[PDB]
């Protein structure tokens, strides 16, 4: 399943921005999945609420807010 | 009470696409039952809250702030 | 795998009629799945004998008894 | 003793088979198996008794009740 | 890196208004980081949020909500 | 500093209304204190958040969303 | 997946022609998976190194420094 | 540092693919990596050695033994 | 009283150009507030004095010997 | 079964042989093993890597790294 | 013995490296010891075996392999 | 960065000449990079404060009473 | 036996060479106790590999590689 | 090491004399010593800093401060 690939790909990228502090780019990265339809965006949310960062959590929900 | 047997079902067929990782449907589902007006939608919901997955928690309080 | 799914109703049905005390109800459900040759038939007897309920254990004894 | 490595093999065909949710194809293995006469359908049945499966076990009782 | 410098001077003097019962200048020190882009705005959330203070994780989250 | 008195009484008025079963009171006292400018709303705030009490909890949450 | 099942009845006679003391036919069987292209062999080596065996684990080692 | 990205990426896909059973891709994930004079190869080779699985850490070695 | 708040500055500036390995830096900053005249030179001494790093008491008493 | 029994002897021989010190001709008995091709070529080398010993440890391995 | 000032400092360097993530560095001093006869390449080796790093001891064990 | 790597040689070699008891050449070593402006000098430094050795303890004081 | 004085004396003077640093030493007298035909090579072998160090273990292995 | 021996035989006078309470020629001692060049002051020094006598630590740390 490739697309479970891109899925751990698309988790990996998000928590290494969230460690280097680019939420920008967090955010960024969640809107050109949405925009695209991929389901790594699901993969994303769910490493970011579960990575234990305060930032993570709040850019999670707000971003589950507005899709 | 057959209403209650549509209502487990309805539970059971939200968690199993929890599980398959289809939030999409999971949506979908909530979206028609509402749609119907059928009260299994109550059910799904509170599967969704004591299923312990913090997606399916996104899912039903984002879901229950629209309806 | 929606195989996967139908056989999760299954079980939930034929586990919600035990409990709603209707033996005759899953002995009926279990002769539906055995003349469609559905494999939700395995799947519901699992569910059966996992139930620890005496009833669901001799029904599925004497419905394998015969298929 | 060759025949010993065909009775593990069927032993292990048997549990893979049962592991991957094909009851009927432990049957067909089994009913094949009497066929030929061969005596590799007693290891089948011990590897299905001390499986510790519930359907195994129905299915290793029924096959030895017609053989 | 004086861009981390910045970050801390910035969460220094956020926190240092919180203890000297300035929210409003909280929210006007939050609102002119985001005017200018500077990327200390999430050092500061990241501040308030770890701060245990009920006052500074509600001016967060609210904050958070409307960039 | 009689404007940490004037907060203190504010503080001490709204925990008295909340005793006494008047959220709409307690709302009304946040309105004109944030009509009027005055500081002490924060101290209003603080006390509600810190008092333990659900309605109390909502009521700043509301509150904080507005202002 | 008849794949799986190759690979598992693969792992099977390894260790049983390893239980019966043919180290030859072990390299023998590793060696025609390999001419095949067989990804049983990968099944073969993991059954090998996991035995706890000390001529299975050379042998093991020694197959892969070739292929 | 992107560098560190695409280590991560690197990584993340040799364990992925590890997961799924394809050691001869990993080995072509490196042997392309090497060919490119690509740093996150090493990357590869400490998630591979720190892994804890066996064939992993023998592709490790043998890798190792040719560059 | 602001001027706490440039002591606060200042004593996190100097602490952070002691971590980032910067003591002729850490000199000049002590040098300028000595210049000046002013009193955040104190709450830099203190942080210095306070922070347990050798390089750092020492550069205290360095400078606390010709003021 | 008399190929036991010649494994049983030349495992005997080749531990005899290193308690008296002589892995020369421990190399020597295993060079006519395994010219003649005998199976007591495995009984040797699982007793020379089951003494415990260093010497016949790097003996084993060495002479399986050649035949 | 400046000689073991030179070799304490290549072990360091070559520790450092390491840290650094510049293998390729440590193998290319590693080879310019060699070239030159100097002594320091088995201190280099010694820090290298001694630093409980998988990456370094592979290093060591080729490097060795091929002098 | 390099100025690391010259920051630690600086503080080995410091220390090497401590073990073989030539203060005056920790001294001229602490002396040439004052001279040419180097910041390895505080990792030298450093590195005397922690060593525990008393005479590298009153050698640091001194030489930074001086610089 | 004068042969096991031998073999002591070989022991001892590899050990020794190994404290005081002089690998290349060790190699060359295993080179000429090799060349000569002398068993005395073995007691040196023995030595090094229950030495505990890693340097004289790993002599010895890449020395009995090539015997 | 000729040295060491002067060495030890100053550091020995150097405690005796203090043992007799003649600071004075300590004092002295150290200062042919520091005349003459000889590296003997330095084992003075270290026998003076611990041998745990207040004036014996305040000679030290005295001397230290004029050469």
């Amino acid at each position: 399943p490739d697309e479970d690939l891109k899925a751990e790909l698309a988790a990996t990228e998000a928590i290494w921005l969230l460690r280097q502090g680019r939420p920008e780019e967090v955010w960024k990265l969640m809107q050109r999945l949405y925009e695209k339809g991929d389901p790594a965006l699901w993969a994303v949310l769910r490493a970011l609420l579960r990575s234990g960062d305060e930032i993570a959590i709040l850019i999670a929900w707000n971003f589950m807010q507005r899709i």
